[PDB]
Parts: C-alpha cells; sequence; structure tokens
C-alpha cells in the first residue's frame, strides 16, 4: 500500500473571508494516520497550523490560528477539512496536507520531518 494525498481549494481572498480547503486520501486505512495542516509562507519556513488522530478525539490546534481554523476528517469520503474562518492577510502562505503512520510516531505531532507523505500544496492569498 501507499498513501496519495490530492489537495483542492485555494484561490485569492479579501480579509474577513473564509475558505475551505480539502485533502483527499488514497490508500488503506485512513484511520491509522494522523492528519496535519502546515503552511509555508513567503520567505519563512515551514509552520505546523492543525491536525487531527481520529474522529472522536480533539484536534492539535496552533496558536496563531485557533478560534479561526477548524480540522475535521470525512471518513465516508475519506477527505480531510480545514475551514478558514475570519482570514488575515498574516494567512497568506501555500497550504500543504501530511500524514502521518500512527505506529511508531506520536500524538500531538507538529514536527514536520516526522510526517510520512505530502499533499502537492495548495495557493491561498488573502487581501484587504
Amino acid at each position: 500500500g501507499q498513501v496519495q494525498l490530492v489537495q483542492s481549494g485555494g484561490g485569492l481572498v479579501q480579509a474577513g473571508g473564509s475558505l475551505r480547503l480539502s485533502c483527499a486520501f488514497s490508500g488503506r486505512t485512513f484511520s491509522m494516520y494522523t492528519m496535519g495542516w502546515f503552511r509555508q509562507a513567503p520567505g519563512k519556513e515551514r509552520e505546523f497550523v492543525a491536525a487531527n488522530r481520529g474522529r472522536g478525539l480533539s484536534p492539535d490546534i496552533a496558536d496563531s490560528v485557533n478560534g479561526r481554523f477548524t480540522i475535521s476528517r470525512d471518513n465516508a469520503k475519506n477527505t480531510l477539512y480545514l475551514q478558514m474562518d475570519s482570514l488575515k492577510p498574516e494567512d497568506t502562505a501555500v497550504y500543504y496536507c501530511a500524514a502521518d503512520l500512527q505506529y511508531g510516531s506520536s500524538w500531538p505531532q507538529r514536527s514536520s520531518a516526522e510526517y510520512d507523505y505530502w499533499g502537492q500544496g495548495t495557493t491561498v492569498t488573502v487581501s484587504s
């Protein structure tokens, strides 16, 4: 078995608006993966945003987006979402989803070097 993550969504959006990003999972046993979102703004390093390890467990959300961004997974469609509300220009970045096999890893998991599969990235720009 392989894992493949396919991202959809993204665009140019005005501050205070709202977007939802999608990350489709392809492979076996969605539920054995921690799923996460990372972002990389121009110039800076990859930054942790949010992660989810399964339906009935609390997410791990970065301080910078707590109260604005929410993460959820759809088990029916094997899809990870990132709902971005109250967008700010500082949210401008390329957004990546990633998967971490839970066996042999740990929770919470904010280190990008510990994730094992990555989506292709989604560009989100927030204008004033």
